[PDB]
């Protein structure tokens, strides 16, 4: 966890508290990180 996930990449909790990431690109929505 040195670098920060890929910019444009938006830490967004839901309406029941799981912190998502919001990509601005796509808009991909998940709950996962785009990373391991």
């Amino acid at each position: 966890g040195s670098p920060p996930l890929p910019p444009g990449w938006e830490e967004k909790v839901d309406n029941l508290g799981r912190t998502y990431y919001v990509n601005h690109n796509n808009r991909s929505t998940q709950w996962h990180r785009p990373s391991l």
